[PDB]
């Protein structure tokens, strides 16, 4: 295995995936590494599994389809490996907690939003529908941008949000367009 979690790219205290390479952080994986489990299989190979049982799964689909489908079981899987896929990017630091804000010529949002709170609420089942998750995700880049105007860091948001944007993508196989 991995001597790395392959999320945050740091050693320390490793839980080792038996069916791949990879390795986590206890609280890096999402969900948190379970407690037992032996074999244990990470949420990388959790997903490859869905995907060989059902081949017709990655057939494109549409976003609106998508989003009104329920939080079953293997569409819970599917939105904690989005989330998942934003944290292993560096860049979500700057939207993983509670966000603050007091900048001369804006006001902050009205709905503050940030992936630590995604993370909260999907451990929690707050989601019915896949549209619940996709629509805080896309909150955390939208707020971003708004508030940051015309500061070069508003690019930060638009960055974070194209790491999301081609995991959902990829995740859900939305169907390609140009
Ligand atoms: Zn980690
Ligand atoms: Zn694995
Ligand atoms: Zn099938």
């Amino acid at each position: 295995n991995s001597n790395i979690c392959e999320v945050c790219n740091k050693w320390g205290r490793l839980f080792c995936c038996d069916t791949c390479p990879r390795s986590f952080h206890e609280h890096c994986h999402i969900p948190s590494v379970e407690a037992n489990k032996n074999p244990w299989s990470c949420i990388f190979c959790r997903i490859k599994t869905i995907q060989e049982r059902c081949p017709e799964s990655q057939s494109g689909h549409q976003e609106s389809e998508v989003l009104m489908r329920q939080m079953l079981p293997e569409e819970q899987l599917k939105c904690e490996f989005l989330l998942l896929k934003v944290y292993c990017d560096s860049k979500s630091c700057f939207f993983a907690s509670e966000p603050y804000y007091n900048r001369e010529g804006s006001q902050g949002p009205q709905k503050p939003m940030w992936l630590n709170k995604v993370k909260t609420s999907l451990n929690e089942q707050m989601y019915t529908r896949v549209e619940g998750f996709v629509q805080d995700m896309r909150l955390i880049f939208h707020n971003h941008k708004e508030f940051y105007r015309e500061d070069k860091f508003t690019r930060l948001g638009i960055q974070v949000q194209d790491i999301f944007e081609k995991n959902f993508r990829n995740i859900f196989a939305i169907q390609e367009t140009s």
